[PDB]
């Protein structure tokens, strides 16, 4: 409960050698206190890179490409989504730097973030998110999205179950305007957000140690949703603006990645944020030893079919075999503590 009293977002530029074992370096800036602020930066050392080109994928489709509707006021909105026909990259870029799509004109960040919060009921736009693919060449061994080699991997290794996404990567074009909403992922676990190419992506954070403070405000603001789902953030439908979440004491933090960065989320780290112009990220997620009891605590969308689900008996048999008998007769009282690293960190304490 020492490293990073302010929970605040790190960042990392890690040399050529640091970067080549990714579950190593993710214990590595736990061992920093990065995990308090949920999110985190990872600068890849200059030599690093995951494609030679990107002039090949105009003709990449994009199946089903999201207009997102936002409706609300006063920094509480809801975004609905409307899916739309299928397109190629080409056609998406044409549309994203159009006029009547294209980033606005502006001096500093803080000025397009007011812009993106004033505007963002206002002209939908199209978002190609979760598009099944990796822009990864096969022979890049280092932060490989495709193949991370995380203890995630027990989920397909053990059952053969694939979860789009979320143990396979994904691809999603943005445009200026187009949103993620306020969520955890799915199960809880950690993600990695790489920023292909194209404009920036900007990010908002709150530490897992205050996750709580946001759920109980979404649910005073949303009644309804939470009324209707016991985790209705979850859905990615909710947005809530920085000056909102000022009024009622959520710490949070902000920044911004540029193309070329990782962004790293925590178990349990609420996020939310917004495309500046036209780019492409790739994500998945993954696991560490300490995500195994965020997993076996998370909880999940009640009112969805096709929610994901991820079995934990694996890892609980796995990891924490003294446990699983408590654990399995619905016993295990164990109460999280967010400032703790990761056991694999040890190494990097004395
Ligand atoms: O679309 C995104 O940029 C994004 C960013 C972070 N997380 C997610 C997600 O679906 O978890 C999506
Ligand atoms: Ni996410
Ligand atoms: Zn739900």
């Amino acid at each position: 409960e020492t490293l990073n009293p302010s929970a605040r977002i790190m960042t990392f530029y890690p040399t050529m050698e640091e970067f080549r074992n990714f579950s190593r370096y993710i214990a590595y800036i736990e061992s920093q206190g990065a995990h308090r602020a949920g999110l985190a930066k990872v600068v890849p050392p200059k030599e690093w890179k995951p494609r030679a080109s990107y002039d090949d994928i105009d003709d990449l489709v994009i199946p089903a490409p999201i207009q997102q509707l936002v409706t609300g006021q006063s920094g509480l909105f809801t975004q609905y989504n409307i899916q739309k026909k299928a397109m190629t990259v080409r056609e998406f870029r044409k549309i994203a730097n159009s006029d009547k799509y294209c980033t606005p004109r502006y001096s500093e960040f803080e000025e397009l973030e007011r812009k993106y919060w004033k505007n963002l009921t206002f002209n939908p736009p199209i978002y190609g998110a979760d598009v099944n693919g990796t822009l990864y060449e096969k022979h890049v061994d280092e932060w490989n999205i495709g193949r991370l080699r995380t203890i995630l991997d027990l989920v397909e290794k053990e059952s053969g179950i694939t979860i789009e996404g979320v143990n396979t990567p994904y691809l999603y074009f943005g445009m200026w305007k187009t949103s993620f909403a306020w969520h955890t992922e799915d199960m809880d676990l950690y993600s990695i957000n790489y920023l292909h190419f194209g404009e920036p992506k900007s990010w908002y954070s709150v530490p897992p140690e205050h996750g709580k403070r946001l759920e109980r405000l979404a649910k005073g603001f949303f009644p309804g949703s939470a009324q209707s789902c016991e985790a209705f953030l979850r859905h990615k439908m909710t947005l809530i603006s920085p000056l909102m979440l000022k009024k009622y004491g959520i710490p949070f933090d902000k920044v911004t990645q540029e193309a070329g960065e990782f962004m790293i989320t925590f178990p349990y780290g609420y996020h939310a944020g917004f495309n500046h112009g036209f780019n492409c990220a790739e994500s998945t997620n993954f696991a560490t030893r300490r995500w195994i009891e965020y997993g076996k605590q998370a909880v999940l969308c009640s009112c969805r079919k096709d929610m994901v689900k991820i079995s934990m008996d694996v890892f609980v048999r796995k990891f924490q075999p003294e446990r699983y008998k408590l654990w399995k007769a619905g016993k295990d009282n164990t109460v999280i503590d967010h400032t703790l690293p990761t056991p694999e960190a040890a190494e990097f304490l004395k």
